[PDB]
Formats: structure tokens, C-alpha cells, sequence
């Protein structure tokens, strides 16, 4: 089969739509999600036109093999989509109405700067390559763009599914390509991070500060080093659920800054002991009393400044 | 092939029946499960009718290619089901009796609020898309719905496998769709959680309370901080077998609350030492004696209130 | 093609055989194993009979497409088996001799009660569905049942591969089904559990009992709490190699019981200190002396009783 | 079909070009990467020549089945590439212009010596096997060699995508082979290694050196042994993201050397205590004072020498 | 198609050759490796013979479909190999020269007794099943056995790739089978085990022996118990990279024996304290002084004896 011939010198407009059935597996480390959806295509093929009076039928159904169908592909996919044709219908004027159900693993990068309080715009790019006989341009039929009410992405809130209606038309290996941008806007459910990571991490830090109400070097060393090791365990746990970013994340900044607090608590604990041994308990006392106020105050201001830079 | 033509203006009724052969791999984190079952379909095609006297045969067998078969799909699947046709039989009146054996990865959300004492209703949605010539409606043939007595879901108790007999008929991309709800009711085997997570977690907590019968600051600091770290290990272990929920789970609530007990034990241990050093052992004694009763009592009431809110 | 017609009213007997070449991937968590074997089928089709004098040939080879072949399936498989036909041979009388080499992931439940000293009977169920024209019954040809001398299941001892020669004949969706039970009997190689889990676990427990020869509360608290944490690490390690059972396992019982020993060692360590502080070292001395004998004795009797209940 | 016949004694030149659409999943442990690209092939087949007046078209399209296409393979792939033909265009001279979109898992060794500050040259080898009738030679059409502006390897900086234009022509099993080298030059984003591994590791080491300002053997033993265990956790974490190299890596060398510092800190802590007990606090004092300067100085020079050997 | 008919009563000799292109993913726990090679087959079929004078051609190319090809299989594979035919060439006498490029996951057991200083012989078994008309025997064409110089197995040294030229001819289900043994000889790159596991493990052990230069029970208990827990972490790490063997490995032996050293250090530490408390510091002194020499000496002799038994 050959593509539909033009009346003048106009390109062929293939009207597209995506309707999400199942959205799943957002892998933060891999920066990938899986999709199960309807892909609907529509174009005019004058060669397929018929008279509904003479033919009796108001619509004709065709097997993909019988008629010309445009080679439509996804750009940002891992492998070629698993697709199964559902229906092909032709109207009297020759307007073809194609529908397939597909499944694909989409590769769209994420912005972890505000993590776990981040929002994302997942991208799905549709593309068509022009043939030598005719140039093919993509279009968005908004009535056939959308999603199921049951569509759920675990640990995420699905905000919207829309399309950037104007295609990106460009040359690639001396042939025209028509790209379309479908956008899935989602926002992370930060809830569980609070009782599982944030609050346990602050509790261990506050436990280290009880060393400011103790003269016992041996006990202090145990308090600050034990809690420091539990902080290393949280840092390791957190970095396992994220990829290696060339920038700092919100949780990353807080986790890093808390090391400085532990490091300075060790210097305080050391200085206090050294002085007690040097028979200077009075000077050691002043530094400990100051630390009781200084540590929570510097922690609160530091966190305010960090939240300000990130939000 | 074309669909069966109607006598009047009635829709085509495709009678369905899923019979579970194998139920396996319920991944709590992914909220998916895998199924292996028989799918049976039955409809009338007057075009296939024959006289049993003239043809001799009482039933005719057909290859899927030879006759019209409705395009039946699962809604909440990851990818299209792996299916293999077992038999196609036609009765004199033209009643077709289709049977296939399939396997699919079903995606159905889980409610972790009462975990590990939760029960679920796993959903399996069957669907058919109406053609322009005729509208197709699904039906449940209850004589052909069921499961093998050997069907076993590891770590779960299979309660029932039933179907919501009235289909959800609705429009989707200007065509009628007929959805059916098959339900697999299961309940978690909470047994192993008791000797592996719940009881070890309570033992370490009770070990921390032995600090209320000790005047040794150094030993107390070791007791409470060590057990706190083992509690962090259990929290990390528990959260690895579950997804990130925008709500609190039963085990989650208990695990979180226990941090508050450890935090308050550290303040008690600190206060007791401070007083002993300030030459106030009498006041420190009263607080320690009170803690011996207060801690187990507040723990028991808190747990009663939590069980009440969750069950 | 149609099935072979009967002489009288007798069912068609399909003679079966399985010869294992490769057995691998016994996942204890998934309760699955993978197999690569020969499936041999044999039946009489009188329509295929020939005279060896007239035809010259003593045997005729057919492509699967050319002749009728029974639809044979495995019951307890995850997905349909990957099969490749090796040979199809027809004798003068019409006896067909089919042979294929297949690979499948078998789902057969395991009994972890005596773990890691358990033995299993892995099940492989072969099934055939009767057609409307004729009823098909399965049979075991013992000369074609067996296993390769190289067959090795990692961490397991392969005892036998046999077949329960009498099929389970039953009705399923108003048609006859003939099921056959092939059994692979295996026994776990418990060896490595001794130097890697059992002996390290007993060593840490015996190290905790050295607290019965110490008056140092601070050292005792370190001994019992440190070793308790190493016991938690072994419990976590052990439960990762097993699924969640609704019953107690041998290792499970021992691991759990050992927590009680640690809990009671903490009470002893606490009581001893309390008394020393109360200026009652004599009473504390009696309890410590008793613990030295009591702890290993109660541990030995408890373990004898447990081994008795489980073996 | 047979290959194109020569005019004289010249080999057939198949012009190639790879245009990267997606580059993802660079696994350091496996030394693999995944690619999604355009493969374009072009050759002359005079047997396909046509007159456009006669044909009614200026460019002919063929299905792969219809015409002779050279068997082009990748060398360093795990399995055969997943390819889908996009277009085949024949011009009146007989110039075939083939285009396919493929995806493959490329196996290429990585040099971890300077890790995590390493740069790589990923290799992609194209090959063609000569037939008995004609010898096939590969060529690079530079106008068809490029990469999409969005191509992003997570945790890596993509520097260039080029081709070594001169093929490696050689004998293999008495037939000519024409190999082409496509190179992807990338450089690791070392950023995250600094706040997640390097700085936490140095902080714990500096915490161990606070033992040089303490006379408390019990506290010192806790300081040096605790931090040593946290260093073991970092070493285990680091070696999990890398394969086993028969050479030393930069991070590997630093991680190893730091063990020597911990080992010598333990000897210092031991010597200091032994002397204090032997009533020689003066000698112990000199060694401790020297250690305060010696340890950071020897650490700084050692690191300078290491950076010098590796960069 | 039928197999080539015999002149006498001689079997058909199929000449084989494997040429490795890619050898990768040796997974110790699964005892598997993945291979990507060339499989070349050659046999005489007198029916395909031609006169080069009359036919003009010196060689004829055939599609697999057109001529008889022997069903060649691998024995020790997980699934059937992914193969793609490269070329089929026929010489005047009727000598067929087949060539395919395949990929397979080979299952060959490994001997971990000397681990990580082990060497292996990975075995690849080629097999052919004789038909009723003729018996098929395999042969090795040494000129077509070999490997690419770039072939690299990560963490392993490839020594040789050879074939056991005499096939194992045997009966299996009353038909002859001709097995061939292709051997890939490899030796582990033990290098990284030295700075990552062996040396860190010895350092922690030597740190435990500093307890022999301390009278401080509290410090000793910390030294020996802390280092014991780090030894448990190395044992857990090591056993994760290996399968469960019914025999002892070299690393396994050393790791196990080191537990005995820790156990005896705890008894020494306990005895020393008990004596000091019983006002017997002189007796405690003798035992401690002896332990300083005894422990490293018994460790050195034990290790010599172990290396001797294993190498
Ligand atoms: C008055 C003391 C101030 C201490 C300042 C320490 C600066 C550390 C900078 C690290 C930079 C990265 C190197 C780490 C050594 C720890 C310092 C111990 C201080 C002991 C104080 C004794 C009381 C007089
Ligand atoms: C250590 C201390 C950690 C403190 C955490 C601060 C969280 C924060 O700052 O959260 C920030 C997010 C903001 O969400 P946003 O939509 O991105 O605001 C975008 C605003 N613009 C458009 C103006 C830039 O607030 C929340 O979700 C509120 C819940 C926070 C709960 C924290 C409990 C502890
Ligand atoms: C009588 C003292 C009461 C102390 C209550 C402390 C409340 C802390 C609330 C944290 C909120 C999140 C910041 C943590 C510091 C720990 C408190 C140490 C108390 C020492 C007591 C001294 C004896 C008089
Ligand atoms: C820390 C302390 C943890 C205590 C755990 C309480 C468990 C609980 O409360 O379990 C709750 C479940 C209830 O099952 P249900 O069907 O959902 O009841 C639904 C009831 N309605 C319909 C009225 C709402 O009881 C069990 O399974 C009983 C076994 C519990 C064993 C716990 C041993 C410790
Ligand atoms: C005479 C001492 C008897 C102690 C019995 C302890 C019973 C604990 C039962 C736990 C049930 C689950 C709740 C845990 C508290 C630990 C007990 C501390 C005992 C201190 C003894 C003081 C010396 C007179
Ligand atoms: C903590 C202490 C743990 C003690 C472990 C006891 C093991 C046991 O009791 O092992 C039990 C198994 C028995 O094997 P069976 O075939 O199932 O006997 C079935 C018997 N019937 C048919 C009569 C019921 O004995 C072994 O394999 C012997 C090796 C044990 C080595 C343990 C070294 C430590
Ligand atoms: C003056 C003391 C020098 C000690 C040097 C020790 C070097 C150890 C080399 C290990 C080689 C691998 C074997 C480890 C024992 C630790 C040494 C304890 C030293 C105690 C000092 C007593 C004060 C005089
Ligand atoms: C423990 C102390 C660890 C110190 C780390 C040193 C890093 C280093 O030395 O980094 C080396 C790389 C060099 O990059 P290159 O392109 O390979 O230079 C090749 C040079 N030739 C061609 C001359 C050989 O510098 C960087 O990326 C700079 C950032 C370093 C940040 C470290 C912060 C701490
Ligand atoms: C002189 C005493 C020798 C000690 C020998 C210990 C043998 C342990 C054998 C375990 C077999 C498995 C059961 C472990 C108890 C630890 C022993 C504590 C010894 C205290 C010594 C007191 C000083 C007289
Ligand atoms: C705790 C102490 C652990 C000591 C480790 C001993 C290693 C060993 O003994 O290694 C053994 C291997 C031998 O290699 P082979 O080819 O199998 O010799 C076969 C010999 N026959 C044929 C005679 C039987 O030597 C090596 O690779 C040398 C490098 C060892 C480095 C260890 C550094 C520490
Ligand atoms: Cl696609
Ligand atoms: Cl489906
Ligand atoms: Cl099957
Ligand atoms: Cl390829
Ligand atoms: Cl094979
Ligand atoms: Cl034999
Ligand atoms: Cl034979
Ligand atoms: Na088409
Ligand atoms: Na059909
Ligand atoms: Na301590
Ligand atoms: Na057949
Ligand atoms: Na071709
Ligand atoms: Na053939």
C-alpha cells in the first residue's frame, strides 16, 4: 500500500489521542514509569471513500493488512510498545478511525531538588516520519485525550493528563518528523516520609543533645557516636530510593547538615572533658550551658534558611 | 468476519465464566498478583446454525480463524494476557461455546490500614467493546465461575471467588463498553508477624525499661540507645515489605508511638543523672519509682486506644 | 483434523512420560522450581495405519501440522511451557510416537516445619481435556519416565523421580479431565547452615552467659545487649530466605526461644545489680551461682523437647 | 534472493549510520548500557532499477521480504537487537535506502581506576559477513551519524557520539568480516559521592582522632571501634556499586589506607593506657601529643601521593 | 524433507565447531554463565551434489526451509538457545556448510572448595538425536573451534576453549544420542578479595587481641564483642556471593575458625577479670602474658594447616 495522495500540496494530518487505562511503577532510580492505554489515530484516505446509498453500510471495518496505516512511534520508550489493534472504521468521506490498546515503559527524567515534597511533569512524545510521496503532520484531538477514574500511581497524586497541541515539526536525516508532547502532571505523597524517616532522624539528633546535660565523658561519647551511626543508617536508606543527582536535594541538604551538628557535638564533648581534666570545670560549664541554647537555635535558623533556598 | 446480525434491535450477550487454576505472587509493594485460569465465552451466531439430521454431527468444532469471536480484554492488567485456546464448540441452534486457558498480572490496590491483620478484595475486570453494527453486553454464567480446591496464595487465606452479575455499561471514545467485576476475597496470615516482628520488638522495649531499676547513667545510656537502634532496624525491615501509603497503618502507628517511649526514657535517664549529680537523689528516686508504673500503664492504654481506632 | 474415532465406546489412551535433563532455581520464598525435560506422548490413530510391504517404509515421520495431536497441558505451571517438537513417528498399526523438549516454571508448595532439615515432594501434574467426539484418558509408560545422571539441584539431594500411575479422572466445566502426578523427591543439604547460622548463633548466646561470672553491671549490660542485637541480625537473615508460614518452623522455634533466654539474662543482670546497690551481695551471689547451672540446663532440656516435637 | 552482482571485481559497500534517540541503564557491575537508535543502511542493487514514466513513481518502497538486504549484526551485544523496519526506498539507479529503529544491551568494559572521577569510551561494533558470490565492506556516512539533543545517561555526562570511519577488515572461519567502531564518550557525575560517601567517611575518621585529646581508655576504645565499624559500612556500600577489578581504584585505595589509620589509632590508644597503668603518664603524654600532629599530616601527605599516582 | 540416505550401514557424521564472540555474567549463586557464539555444522548430503561445469556455480546457497538440517541442541541450557542462521553453502560433492549465531544461558556447576582462589571448567554439551532411517554421530572440526581475543569474563581469567573430540555415544528412549563436551577453562581474579574482605577481617581480629595488653574488663568486653559483630557482618557479606555447598570452602573454613578465636578471647577476658576480683592478679597476669604469644602463634599454625589441606 501507498500513502493517501494530496489534493494540492498540503501535508497529511494524523489526529491523535491517548486515554490512560493503567498507570504504574514509577521507579525513581530508573526515572521510568509504565503505561497501559488507548491510542487513537484518524486521517482522511479519499481512496477509501464510498456512497452509503449504493453500499448500504454506513461504516466499513478493515483489517490493518488491507489498508494504509501511518507508522506512529513513541520517542522516549525503552523498547517498542506492545500494541493490539481494537478497531478500524471508515466513514463515507473516507475518514479512517483507528484504535489500539498499547503498553510501554516510558523514560522521563525527574527533578529531585524538592524531594520528598517534589512535583513532576512526566513526558510522552508521539512521532511520525514523512515519506517521500507525502509529509505527515500530527494533531491533537482533545476529545480523545484523557484518563480512567481508577488510574492510580502508588505513592503519587495524579494532577492532570494534557497535550501540547502544537507539534514540534523538524528535519531528521533529510525527512520531516512531527513530534507531540503529552504531559502527565503528578505530585509526591510525602506523608510516610514524616513518621518513617524525618521524625526518627530528628529524635536521634535530639537524643545526642542530652550530652549537654551530662558531665560523664564516657556516657556522652556513647550518646553522640551511637546516634551518629543511626544517622548513617538513615542516610544509606534514603540514598538507596534515589538516583545519583549532579545537584543537591532537600532531604540531601538536611541529612548532610546534620553531620556537621554531630561533628560539632563531638568537639563540645571533647572540650568539656579536656577542661574538667585540666581542673577547669567552670570554663567547661559555660561552654556546655551555651551549647544547650546554641545547638537547637542554630539548627532552627539553618533549617529556615534551607527551606527558603529550596521553596 | 463480521459480528452476528440481530433479529430486532437487541444487543449481543456474551456469557462469561472465569475458573481459577492457579493464584500466585501477591506483591504488596507493587499491589499486583498473578493469575492462571480458564476463560469461557458463549454467544449465539445464527449464521453457524445447522440441522443435526442432515449434517449427522451433534456438535461442530471450529478453529478461531474460521468464525467470528468477540474481542474480550482485561481492564486492570499490566500487559495483555497470555492465552491459549482449548476448545470451540457449536450446537445446532448456533450456540458457540469457547474456552481458553490464560495467565495475567492483575493490578488491584490494597488497603494496608489494618496490616498485618488486613483482608482484601482483589478485582478482575472483564471488558468488551461494541462495534458499529451491534452493541455487545457481557453476562455472568454462574455455573462456570469458580476455582480449583488446590488454589493457594502464599501467606494468604482465599475466602471466596465471585462475580458482580450486573455489568457496568458506559461510553468510551464514542462506543459502548461492557465491564464485569470478578472478586477474589482474601485475608492475610498474620501468624509469622507475631514471633518475627511483634514479640522481638516488645522484648527490646521491655529491656529498655530495666533502666528504671538502675542508678548507673553509663549502663542506662547503653540500655536505651542500643534497644532504640534495634527498633530502627525493625522499622526499616517492616517498611521494606510495604508501599508508601498516604495514611497510617496499624503496625506503622505502634512502631511510631514506640519512638516516643524511647525518647521519654532518654529524658528520664538524663533527669535522674542530673539530679544525682546536683545531690538530689531523693527527687530522682521519686521520678524513677513513678516511671516503673507510668511507662507500662501508658503503653497499655495507648495500645488499647490504637486497637480501638483501627478495629 | 478430528480426533481418532473409536472401535466401540472406549476412551483414547494417551501414554505419557517425562525425562528430566535439567532441574534448577528452587526458590523457597516463591515455592517454585524450573525444569527442562522430554515429554513423550503415544496413542493409536487407525486413520494413519499403513502396509509396510506396499509402502516400503517401516515408519513414517509427520510434521505436527499434518496429523491430529492431543492438547496436553501442565496444571501447576506459572505460564504455558516453552516446547520444541523433536520427533513424530508412526508405526504400521498406526501407533504415533511423539517427543518434545520443554521448559517450565513449576509452582509446588513446600513444608518448612523441619527447616533446614526438611525433605520435599515436588509435584508435576499433566492434564488432558476430553473433546465432544471422544474422551481422552492419560497413562504412564514407565520406560519413558526418568532423569539424567548429571541432574543437580543446588543445595538439594535428588532422591527419586516417579509417577503415580493411576490418573485422577474428574468432571470440570461439563467435560472429562485426566490428571497425572509426577513426583520429584528431594532433601535439603543442611550442612552450610551449621557453620554459617547455627554455630555462630550458639556462640553469641554462650558469650551472653559469661555475665554470670561478672559483678560489673556496665560490662554485663554490654555483653547481653550486644549479643542480643547479633541475634536480631541472624533472625532477620534467616527470615529473608523463607516465606511467611502460618505455622512454626524448627529454626523459627529455636530462634524465638533464644529471645526468652536473652530477656531472662537481662532480668538476672538487673536483679544482681539492684541487690549489690541495696547492700545485699550475698543474695545476688546465690542467684548468679544458680544462673550458671540453670541457663545451660534449661537450654538443653528445652532444645531436647523441641527436637522431639519436630522429629 | 541473491546479493547484487559486481560490475568488475569490487566489494559491495554498505553505508551505515547510527542516530541515538535514547541512551539509558549504564550498569557499572555488569559493564553494560542500553541503547535505542536509528540504524540506516545504503547500497546499490542495479537489479532494482526502474523508469519513473513506466512506474508512475520517482521512488519505490519495498517490504524487507521482497528484496535482498545485508545481514548486519552488532558484535558486543548480549542478545540479538530488537529491530523494527521504518522505511526501505529504492531510487531509479538502484540505490536502496534502508532505515530501522533498534534497541540493544551493549556489553562494553569500563575502567574504574579513577572512580568516581572516571571517564569512559563505550564501544558499539557493527559487522557484516561476506558471502561466497561477493565480499561486503562497511562504510560510515557521517551525515547520518549523530544523537538527539535530549539523550541523557543518568549520573553521566555524554561528551560525544562518533565513528572510526576505517573498518577493521579481517578473516574469520575462512570468510571476510567488516567491523565498524562507533564510540560513545561519557564522563561520570562525581558530585553526589562528595556529600554521601567522601565527606561522611572523613567526618567519622576525624571523630576517631578526638581520642588524641582524651586519657579515658574506655571512651577511646568506643570512639575508635565505633567509627571503624561505620567505615566498614561505607566500604561495603561502595563495593556494592562496583564489580571486582584485578586492579586498585581511587576510592578503593583511600578506603583501604584509612583502615591502616584506624589500626594505628588502636595501637596508640593501647600504648597510652599501658603506660598510664605502668605509672609512666609522661611518656604516654609525648606519644599522644605527637599523634595530634602526625595523624592529620601523614593523612594529608598520603592522600597527595595517592592523587598523584592516580591522576 | 528426509535425512541423507546411507551408502553402507554407516552413521551420518555432523562436524561441529563453536567460536565464542561474547562470554559474560558468571553468576556464582546460580552456577550459570551466558554465552554468544557461532555454531558451525557440516555434513554430506549426496542428494544435493552437482556438477560445477554444467551448473556454472562453484557453490549453491540454500534457505533452511529448502534442505534437510540436523536438529542440534545444547544439553545444559536453561531454555532453548536464541539462534539466527548466518549462511548455508553447498560444495559440488554435496558437503553442506551451515553457520548460525546463537546466545544461551549455560548451567554448569562450579567447585567452591578453594574460593576465592578457585579455577573452573565450564562445560558446554552439544547433542543430536538419531532418526529411525539413520544414526547421527557428532564430530569436532578443530579449525572451527576457538574464541575472539576481546572475549572477557568480568572477575575471571579465560585460560582456554577446547573440545573433547571423542563424543559420548549412548541410548536414550531407544534411540542413539551423540553428546560433545566443549570446555571453557577459567580462573578467578582473587585480587579485590584481599583489600575488601581478607585484610579488613584480619585487622578487626588483631584489634580484638589488644585486650591482652589491658586490665580494663569494661574496655576488653567492648573490644572483643564489637570486633566479633564486625566479623559476623563479613561472614554475612561473604555467604551472600556464594551458594549453599555440602562441603567446606577455604574462606568458609577461615571465617568459621576465627569465631573460635573470638570465643576463646571472651573466656580469657572473663577469667582475667574473675581472678582480679578474687584478688589473684598474679595468676590473671600469667594467663594474659601467655595469651599475647599463644593467640597469634595458634592462629598462624592453624592457617598453615588449613592452606595445606586445601592446596
Ligand atoms: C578550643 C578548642 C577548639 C577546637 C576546634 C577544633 C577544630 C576542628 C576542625 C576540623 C576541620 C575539618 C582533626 C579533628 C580533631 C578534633 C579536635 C579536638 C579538639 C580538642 C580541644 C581541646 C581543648 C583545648
Ligand atoms: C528537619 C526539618 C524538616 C522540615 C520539613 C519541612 C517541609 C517543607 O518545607 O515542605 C514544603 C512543602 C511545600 O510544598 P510545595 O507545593 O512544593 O510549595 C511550593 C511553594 N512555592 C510555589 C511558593 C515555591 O510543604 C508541605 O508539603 C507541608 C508539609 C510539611 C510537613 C513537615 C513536617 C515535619
Ligand atoms: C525538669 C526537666 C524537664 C525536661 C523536658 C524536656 C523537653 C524536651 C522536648 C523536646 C521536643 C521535641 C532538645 C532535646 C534536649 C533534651 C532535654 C534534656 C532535659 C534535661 C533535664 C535536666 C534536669 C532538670
Ligand atoms: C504492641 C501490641 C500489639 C497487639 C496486637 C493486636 C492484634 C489485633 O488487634 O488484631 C486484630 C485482629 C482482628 O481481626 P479483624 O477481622 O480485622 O477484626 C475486625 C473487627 N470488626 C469488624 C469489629 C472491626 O485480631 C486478630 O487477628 C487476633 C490475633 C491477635 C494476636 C496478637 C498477639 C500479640
Ligand atoms: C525479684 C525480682 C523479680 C522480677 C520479675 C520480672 C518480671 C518481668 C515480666 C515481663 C513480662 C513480659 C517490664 C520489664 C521490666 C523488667 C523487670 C526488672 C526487675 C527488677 C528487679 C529488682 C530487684 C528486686
Ligand atoms: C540449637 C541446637 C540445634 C540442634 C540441631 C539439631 C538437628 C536435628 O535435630 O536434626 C534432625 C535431622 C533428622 O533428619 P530427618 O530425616 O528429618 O529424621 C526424620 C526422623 N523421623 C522419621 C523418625 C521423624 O538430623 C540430622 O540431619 C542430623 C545432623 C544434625 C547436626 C546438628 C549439629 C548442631
Ligand atoms: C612499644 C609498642 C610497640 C607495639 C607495636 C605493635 C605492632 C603490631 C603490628 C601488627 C602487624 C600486622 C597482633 C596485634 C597486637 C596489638 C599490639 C599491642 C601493643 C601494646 C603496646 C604495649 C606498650 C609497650
Ligand atoms: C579523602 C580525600 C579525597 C579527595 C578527593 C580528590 C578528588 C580528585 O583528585 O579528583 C580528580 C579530578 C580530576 O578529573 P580528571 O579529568 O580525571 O583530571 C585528569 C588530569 N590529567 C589529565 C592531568 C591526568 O578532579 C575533580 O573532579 C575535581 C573535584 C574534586 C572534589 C573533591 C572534594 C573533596
Ligand atoms: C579456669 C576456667 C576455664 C573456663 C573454660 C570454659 C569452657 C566453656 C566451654 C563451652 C563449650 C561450647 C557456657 C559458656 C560459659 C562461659 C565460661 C565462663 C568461664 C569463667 C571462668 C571463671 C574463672 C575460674
Ligand atoms: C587468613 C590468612 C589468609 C591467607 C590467604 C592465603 C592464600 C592462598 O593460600 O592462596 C593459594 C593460591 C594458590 O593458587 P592455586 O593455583 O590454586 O595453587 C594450586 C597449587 N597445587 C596445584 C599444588 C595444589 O595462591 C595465590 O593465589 C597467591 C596469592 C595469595 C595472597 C594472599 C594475601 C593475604
Ligand atoms: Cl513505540
Ligand atoms: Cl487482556
Ligand atoms: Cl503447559
Ligand atoms: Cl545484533
Ligand atoms: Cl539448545
Ligand atoms: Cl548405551
Ligand atoms: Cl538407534
Ligand atoms: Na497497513
Ligand atoms: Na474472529
Ligand atoms: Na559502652
Ligand atoms: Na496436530
Ligand atoms: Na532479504
Ligand atoms: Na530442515
Amino acid at each position: 500500500v501507498s500513502p493517501p495522495p494530496p489534493i494540492a500540496d498540503e501535508p497529511l494530518t494524523v489526529n491523535t489521542g491517548i486515554y490512560l487505562i493503567e498507570s504504574y511503577s514509577l521507579d525513581d532510580k530508573a526515572e521510568t514509569f509504565k503505561v497501559n492505554a488507548f491510542l487513537s489515530l484518524s486521517w482522511k484516505d479519499r481512496r477509501l471513500a464510498f456512497d452509503p446509498v449504493r453500499s448500504g453500510v454506513r461504516v466499513k471495518t478493515y483489517e490493518p493488512e488491507a489498508i494504509w496505516i501511518p507508522e506512529i512511534r513513541f520517542v522516549n520508550v525503552e523498547n517498542a510498545r506492545d500494541a493490539d489493534v481494537v478497531d478500524i472504521s471508515v466513514s463515507p468521506d473516507g475518514t479512517v478511525q483507528y484504535l489500539e490498546r498499547f503498553s510501554a515503559r516510558v523514560l522521563s527524567p525527574l527533578d529531585f531538588r524538592r524531594y520528598p515534597f517534589d512535583s513532576q511533569t512526566l513526558q510522552i512524545y508521539l512521532i511520525v516520519r514523512s515519506v517521500d510521496t507525502r509529509n505527515i503532520v500530527l494533531a491533537v484531538d482533545l476529545e480523545k485525550v484523557g484518563k480512567n477514574d481508577d488510574v492510580f500511581l502508588t505513592g503519587w497524586d495524579i494532577e492532570s493528563f494534557t497535550a501540547v497541541v502544537k507539534p514540534a515539526n523538524f528535519a531528521l536525516e533529510d525527512r520531516l518528523e512531527s513530534k507531540l508532547d503529552y504531559q502527565l502532571r503528578i505530585s509526591r505523597q510525602y506523608f510516610s516520609y514524616i513518621p518513617n524517616i524525618i521524625l526518627p532522624m530528628l529524635f536521634i539528633l535530639f537524643i545526642s543533645w542530652t550530652a549537654f546535660w551530662s558531665t560523664s565523658y564516657e556516657a556522652n561519647v556513647t550518646l553522640v557516636v551511637s546516634t551518629l551511626i543511626a544517622h548513617i543508617a538513615f542516610n544509606i536508606l534514603v540514598e538507596t530510593n534515589l538516583p545519583k543527582t549532579p545537584y543537591m536535594t532537600y532531604t540531601g541538604a538536611i541529612i548532610f547538615m546534620i553531620y556537621l551538628f554531630y561533628f560539632v557535638a563531638v568537639i563540645e564533648v571533647t572540650v568539656q572533658h579536656y577542661l574538667k581534666v585540666e581542673s577547669q570545670p567552670a570554663r567547661a560549664a559555660s561552654i556546655t550551658r551555651a551549647s544547650r541554647i546554641a545547638f537547637p537555635v542554630v539548627f532552627l535558623l539553618a533549617n529556615i534558611i534551607l527551606a527558603f533556598l529550596f521553596f
